């Protein structure tokens, strides 16, 4: 997630490998748990798509579980798509490009653009985003055991 | 806890009270599970007393492993006080004072005031300090269970 330092400079922190440990064990003793979606959104607070990617992958579970995870994620990110399409084309150097669903997912985003998105004004929340996205896959898989 | 708001204002967002109630659930399921310490620590990322105090007493517990906990903290502040003495006596008004165990603690310190010495420079981190006396006692009553 994003933090400030000692200066003033929005820096992002990894996750702590302990916090991943302890949340892969509460998953596999509460899987499919309602409770455990309000301890995922409070974990990733601040978190960049990045950090969320790093947080599912550590986790894994079941193929299935993670199939339809991974498919409301991608209709989720089409229909963001759908709304706010983004213009392809000529970008100076350096130059903020609009985020699509894809960049939201950390797919093809790098973990520096989406500190960008984040920390400008207005802010694109593309670490919240995809956070909402997850939590509604989150709350498909609770309501099918897969 | 402490988060930038879209100015750069460094400002307190309380803990959500969803977040509180999942907390208490995870508690009640894995009762002295060394599991739950590092999600302690997860969860209060940021945390200032304030907001420590509050997880602490929605948590609640057994009324024999919380004197355990008030007890270490009581301990820790009291060393801390032995360590870090602070001059009583004259102070101007709005003059910021070091802080105390107590203050550490929340006891005699206010929300303000806590936020005043994690964002001061060099930094007084209060939050973090308390969080690791209530680690300690956490990490105590897991050794005994109670
Ligand atoms: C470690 O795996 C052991 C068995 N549990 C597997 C699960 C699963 O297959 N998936 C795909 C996932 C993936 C990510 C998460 C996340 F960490 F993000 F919460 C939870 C989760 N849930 C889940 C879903 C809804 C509500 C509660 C838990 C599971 O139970
Ligand atoms: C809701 O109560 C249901 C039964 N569990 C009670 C417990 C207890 O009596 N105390 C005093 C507390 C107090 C705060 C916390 C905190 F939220 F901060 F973690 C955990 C905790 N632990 C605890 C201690 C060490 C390791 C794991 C859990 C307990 O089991
Ligand atoms: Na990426
Ligand atoms: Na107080």
């Amino acid at each position: 997630p994003i933090v400030q330092n000692l200066q003033g400079q929005m820096v992002h922190q990894a996750i702590s490998p302990r916090t991943l440990n302890a949340w892969v064990k509460v998953v596999e003793e509460k899987a499919f748990s309602p409770e455990v979606i309000p301890m995922f959104s409070a974990l990733s607070e601040g978190a960049t798509p990045q950090d969320l990617n790093t947080m599912l992958n550590t986790v894994g579970g079941h193929q299935a579980a993670m199939q339809m995870l991974k498919e409301t994620i991608n209709e989720e990110a089409a229909e963001w798509d759908r709304l706010h399409p983004v213009h392809a084309g000529p970008i100076a150097p350096g130059q903020m490009r609009e985020p699509r669903g894809s960049d939201i997912a950390g797919t093809t985003s790098t973990l520096q653009e989406q500190i960008g998105w984040m920390t400008h004004n207005p802010p694109i929340p593309v670490g919240e985003i995809y956070k909402r996205w997850i939590i509604l896959g989150l709350n498909k898989i609770v309501r099918m055991y897969s």
